[PDB]
């Protein structure tokens, strides 16, 4: 299980383009809208889980809190994402046949 930090300038929910999902250790990135942020595009990906956010362990906490801080982010946002082994996200994927990027964006 790899883990790195993603820091980017946050302007109250916008280019963050990183659809989060309900996880036990944090929020599994269900998706991300590339082109929104450079760092994110070069940092976040599909199949990771944000277990840390601005020096705040998102492990054990619900998703409501994560969605809130991620949505209430504004002024440099450093999120430690965990990229576990492959397996989930290949046949069914977290994002169904909704739209281009129809996802839960913060």
């Amino acid at each position: 299980l790899e883990k790195f930090n993603v820091d980017l300038m946050k302007k109250a929910g916008k280019e963050l383009g990183l659809s989060l999902s309900p996880n036990e250790i944090g929020c599994t990135i269900a998706d991300l809208i590339q082109g929104q942020y450079p760092e994110i595009d070069s940092k976040l990906q599909r199949g990771d889980i944000i277990t840390k956010f601005n020096g705040d362990a998102l492990e054990g906490l619900p998703f409501q809190v994560c969605y809130a801080l991620f949505k209430g982010a504004n002024g440099k946002v450093s999120m430690e994402v965990t990229r576990p082994k492959p397996g989930s996200g290949g046949s069914g994927s977290l994002v169904p046949r909704l739209l281009r990027r129809n996802q839960y964006w913060v």
